């Protein structure tokens, strides 16, 4: 709860020397007891403080917040809110089911800080935000290979959970299934006529998201070896 | 932090019996929470707490509290504001660097608890609203004394954080350091214009309060002495 | 220190027999005993020594002298300044903050004699070497080549200072570290319209001069090898 | 000599920032190399030191130099000649007799950190220079009472150099060698015509110092207090 107690300390700075107004400091006074009482998560706190500040204006300043105390998780939670607030502004259905699916698996990763899920939902974010820029600049081909990043990214997310979830107990041998898992991704995504190009980066990149987050990142070297020979 | 919880408990029972309103006792449970939480100093709370009593007009009873729990630091800083304000609704401006000295004195002093930066900003507080109280009154030799007697204040106020500070560690003889200070504060003090009389028991008090706080009475009451008998 | 003794000797012995002034021996006596007295640090010796070199139109022997004792440091240092006093002779800005960015990391390499912030140096000042050479040749792809090189070596600086800070007392595990840091030197260096090529073989040279400074190149030796494959 | 490498080394920094020129941080090395070589002592580089800054017109970065690195001997001797050079612009003859003893009891110092004699020439040094101040002022009690003040020093100073040397081996009851001395500096200084005030405060100065020394202020205080009833 360092993270949490940091940002209740930076508010209240923030709020001592005008700034923010004092209702942020009070929430996330009250929410900081109430986590590390036991009565909420943190996902329910972030989501709360992205809330208010929306409400009062003042997002910028809690990202410089989440910034200074060096949070990823919270920083991709404000990032997803702000692009679906974006979105629904818009106004585009794909958009809002990828961003709903990023929203809830933030939400899983931040139950344990599971770091693949973490990875997944960053790609999905920001492939989205590449989106919404490329809509006024106005370049089909990119909106259409990120609309293919996006299905890749959908595709594997289960299988990326799955493969984390095996590896925690059940005890294969990581390689194996990362292999297993990066094959049924590229032939899911080629089956809905997405090249084995990009998926095969997506699918790379949540490889190192799954070697950070189980302490053992040999095995996904290899896969990424293998996978960098596929692509040729 | 006991004063702190007997200060929040008579807030409640002021607020729960009519009196002062919600918005203090909910500041003092916040602060009182942030404190001991380790995210903020007495002194941010006294001084919120002060603030939202001056805000409301409910300064007395604030005071009465801080009777009650029988604290010196908080009252002299409830003193030290009320004053500021004062000064500030009069505009002199000798008085106002005073008052700001008196107020980074009393800070430093909550920091550990000095008991010398204390004495040093009661002085300065006392002689201030005895200024005030002989400015509606009309009587200059007094005002002329008490400026006197603020100006050896502020050449003493280095010199007793100074000694405290190196009989702290280094390991001098406080009786030759505090006669040392007492020599300088009044030869500095004459170099003003000042007499060698009033900045004597200036100097004084503050030797009372350098042995109040260094915890050695027996040199305090020496060095005493001897200014009793240089003010022959 | 031996270097810098080895210098001073090689000085007098060559202003003994004509060649160079008596001032640059006494200057080279006087820094030799102020370090080792401990007073100032190499950086400092070898600045001066070049300052003056410049000043007496000496810097030839002075660049021997730095090739017979066999320091890469001092030489290099030599050559950055030089080049930044040509530049300052031409008048070009972009070269300017490239070179005071070379000589920002010789001094932070000189402070404790790491290497990888020396390879970073040593590539920024030859291929601004090689950009001045071709300036009065007029080869305008090739000096389009050496600022997109440069651009390379700039994006990739503050991260192979960051490698090696986190793998000195953090404890990761270098290869990952490695390959992270290349592929966001490739990310960050097409970001700004460079190719993934020459981008590719400046994050390969800084690969290697990490796995030197770090005395562990079996693992640059298999970044090395997934960056030769990535390239293809 | 840990005083004369800071000082070493701080005029090195200001010589490499402007300001000073070189031959003053060269002279400093080449002392300092001197000094810890056992062939001159302090004093000779402090006076060579002084010698070039008067020279160079630079003695103001000097006197703050040796306030920054805390050192008294040095600075009272800066004093000391810029006093002198301003005195023999003036050509007055007693005053050169004065400061010439203010000298020599400042070289005894120096040979072996003596703070009585410091005390001494710390004295002799002030007063003179409020005579120089009040010369231009033109208020000529002063001036006389500078002199009483001056002839009480004159008369102390073999006194206090004899009891410290005494009391260094012999072994008498530093109080009883502390009060023959004060009694027979008040003897001699009304034999002059002075009276036995303004040297009583001269005697009492010289005493701290004694008692500084020492390293026994007890003894110094009991003398104190009988100087201070005697002036009654
Ligand atoms: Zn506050
Ligand atoms: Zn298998
Ligand atoms: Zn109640
Ligand atoms: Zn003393
Ligand atoms: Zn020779
Ligand atoms: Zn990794
Ligand atoms: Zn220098
Ligand atoms: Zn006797």
């Amino acid at each position: 709860t360092e993270k949490l107690k940091k940002i209740t300390k930076l508010l209240h700075e923030l709020v001592d020397r005008g700034e923010i107004p004092e209702e942020l400091a009070t929430l996330a006074t009250l929410l900081l007891y109430l986590v590390e009482k036991g009565l909420i998560s943190e996902f329910d706190f972030i989501e709360h403080l992205v809330r208010l500040a929306e409400k009062l204006g003042v997002l910028e300043e809690l990202k410089k917040v989440l910034e200074e105390v060096g949070d990823e998780f919270g920083l991709t939670l404000v990032y997803a809110i702000s692009l679906l607030k974006e979105v629904e502004k818009e106004g585009d259905e794909e958009l809002k089911e990828y961003v709903k699916l990023a929203i809830e698996t933030l939400k899983e990763a931040f139950e344990r800080k599971n770091y693949a899920l973490l990875v997944s939902a960053k790609i999905i974010v920001e492939n989205a935000e590449e989106i919404l820029k490329a809509k006024k600049k106005g370049d089909e081909e990119k909106i259409k290979e990120l609309l293919q990043r996006l299905k890749a990214a959908k595709i594997g997310t289960p299988l990326v959970r799955e493969v984390v979830e095996r590896y925690r107990e059940e005890g294969e041998p990581l390689l194996d299934l990362l292999l297993h898992m990066a094959e049924t991704t590229i032939r899911e995504s080629e089956k809905l006529g997405v090249d084995p190009r990009l998926a095969a980066e997506v699918a790379r990149e949540m490889v190192d998201g799954v070697g950070h987050e189980t302490g053992e990142t040999e095995a996904a070297f290899r896969v990424r070896r293998e996978l960098d020979t596929v692509i040729l």
